[PDB]
């Protein structure tokens, strides 16, 4: 099956930012043929832990410029909702509609999403067990969703910390596509994340097998807005994706059915 | 004066929520030391089987709860999950209380700091307790006023939490620490630890408690497994009471 | 029941040191008349992190030392063993023999102690459940011990941290009389120990239900050569040791039964 | 090269030893590109019950362990629980392996270190990956040259380990590092989640695996949940070097 690899600066930080990261997006696209690219960013940041951290441009910009690439590109779309209302004007753009951690249980969310007849992608909370996520499922699938995937992402592992139990890869894909987060996964929860550890977790995921990968990338990482210690420069993009796709390759006749 | 927050996890009937109204008026009556809140969910917004009871809707919960505060005298407080219901729900709730799953929403923090009620924040299982500064200065930025921080166990593995009672202490720096007594127990619970970890809530030091109770808790449709039986509650709150007195020589400052 | 403290400098940094210590658990003792005191220090630190930290003056000296604070103060006293063969030698003074937490599943070290006839008290391991304490008093009951003690000392939470879950407590109290580490639960393991929350804590242990309580105590903890960071001021223990007798006093009327 | 240790967990009888040994043997000389270490262990120090099976002893084990390497000149490695064993066991065994519950006795990583033997150190469940560079800072002062610490697991709450493998990088600062498939999956263990994370072990980098193999895994009178059919050996050994060969490529340096 094509191998999903979901990209973008983490917020949309402007119309300009976004066209830069799907330029490059789009010639990537064109020569792994092998893969499904997806677009990525967020018109708003909702949970920042700081009152005065940046949260965005507010919906009506960001599904304008989301809406932009898609155009200029002809690329996949995806951003997250935070509250049912948005689910609707996102939805004519995104083709696949992003649930976030802390929201994976809000029912409300999920059925609204779930309705607009787009893909959904929720992200596992990081206070949820592997098999806790057969009940999300369910309720995408009561909901209208015909196609869904969860989205490993960490879990809660002391205070500050995330540590990511690869036993939740075999485990979801009983019930979804599997997605692993490679960003967010090494990210120290209020800690001010470990970039260093972006590229090794990566590769295991994609030796234990899942259905893509979740990636944050920006110019220059340094000057992000949000995540400037967990995304990846987009320079290194292109090297990291050879790779998995090649780890992938010999990995894969090994892979458990579920 | 200490604070104990108690009522039906959900709003099953306004019929429950005036038979648990009646007992916490009349306790209300028997310990003057203590100001009470009656607490009642209109929505299970989170519930993990979408095949589980939600409620009858926010309409028919602010309205039962409406007649609680009037056939009672007692203060109110119940949950809100997404914006758009802060204002309807600030009209008979005295404390706002949000969800530990979105204690990091900002635009709920701030819907709710702008009714100008109370506020109350259930600590996320993935918060670390220093990381609730934070949470108090969105709302105080957003206008409250009366700000509540509530210890409600943190993720310990899969499907357990515990309670890391060093948090209260640490919390109470920038906020009234209330302890949720039957969701620290939950396993994501032992009813059995109910009472012994709010012993220690107490010996520790805290500002008040958030009980849930039930007549029948077992025919709950909620939290069967944790609810409070109804006729246990005066025991227990005697029993704070008499351990807060004699504890509170030793509260640290600040 | 008659509760139990059992207190005394981490290390035996020197016999003067000890005398000093037990002088005032003595005196202690003579006005907590409701209370079982029992001396406690280790004559070897066997597990420092560090191979450059202090460990002691050998198994000898720290004997001989021990006795002497039982002979000139006539107080109980108590050290922990490393390896089988010291329980014969150490049981000859020591009234209980105490089980390091890493070492809490060693079956020849529990069967050593057990042997001696001597009174047990097991410090719960930071990897181990409540419930898995149970065995631990199995091999001792079988190993002949008769009077069993299950000191809750912390558990492993996310690295370099610890939490108590008083869920224990009562849990361990099922089969085996239980004693609450005041000290070493605040400990951070390879951290460098947060002082303020010992306290606090104690008054948690005592309020929820225990038959006893553990601290390290030291005139001067800044200058310790163990545990500089957790270990009580001499000055403190008295009222600590008169608060938690009050709490205890008013919460046991409460206490579940077994 | 690539190291892999295996063998039965227990020594059942210096039969299974043999029969073991025999399948190692020839996987030896079928993959020149890998260091075959024999395992094996004469004592189960550590059970949870008292009525749980432990050994023979640690000479009919030595002696066993002495046959094997006699019998198919395989190198050899078992674990040691007090200091007095490390010298009789070092006549034996190439490597001395260090319990995990055990790895922070000093006495115990001196003795081991002071035969001359490579000393394999099991990191604790308790063990922060940074800690260790503590742990071989003793063997060195002890003596120690070959060093190994070897990934079993981190405690996750109750009953259940997770396997961080940020520690494989963080940990081949100071020592080579092995990764334990089948003690990681243990719950203080599902075999079907053995082979995904060596897998990762690998694709993440690592000096070599550590396998627990059983003819019959299920009559295994230890770890009986999880030790490794005998059969299914070859064909992830194989696995694991073609996923290596690869990724190998981009193992970062120290
Ligand atoms: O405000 P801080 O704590 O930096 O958090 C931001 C990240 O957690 C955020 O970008 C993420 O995708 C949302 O949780
Ligand atoms: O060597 P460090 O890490 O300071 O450790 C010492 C304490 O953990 C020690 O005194 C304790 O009683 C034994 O584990």
């Amino acid at each position: 099956e094509k191998f999903l690899v979901i990209a973008g600066p983490c917020a949309i930080e402007s119309e300009e930012l976004l066209l830069k990261v799907g330029e490059e997006i789009k010639r990537l696209s064109e020569k792994f043929k092998e893969v499904e690219f997806v677009f990525k960013s967020s018109f708003d940041k909702a949970n920042r832990s700081s009152i005065h951290s940046f949260r965005g441009h507010g919906l009506e910009y960001g599904v304008k410029a989301l809406r932009k690439v898609k155009e200029e590109f002809g690329l996949k779309i995806t951003t997250d909702i935070h509250e049912s209302w948005q689910a609707e004007p996102v939805a004519e753009v995104a083709d696949i509609i992003q649930i976030p951690a802390f929201l994976c249980r809000q029912t409300d969310l999920l059925l609204a999403a779930a309705k607009t007849g787009r893909a959904v992608n929720v992200k596992k909370g990081q206070f949820l067990a592997p098999w806790d996520t057969k009940n999300v499922v369910e309720k995408l699938k009561f909901g209208g969703a015909k196609e869904i995937y969860l989205t490993e992402r960490g879990t809660t592992f002391g205070y500050n910390n995330l540590v990511v139990d690869f036993r939740s890869l075999p485990i979801m894909k009983q019930w979804a596509k599997v997605i692993y987060d490679a960003t967010h996964s090494v990210q120290l929860p209020g800690g001010l994340g470990m970039r260093e550890f972006i590229f090794p977790l990566i590769r295991a995921a994609v030796a234990v097998g899942c259905d893509g990968v979740f990636m944050e990338t920006h110019p220059e990482p340094e000057k992000a807005l949000s995540d400037a210690s967990t995304q990846l420069p987009l320079s290194q993009l292109e090297g990291i994706i050879e790779a998995i796709l090649e780890i992938r390759e010999v990995a894969s006749k090994y892979y458990e059915t579920i």
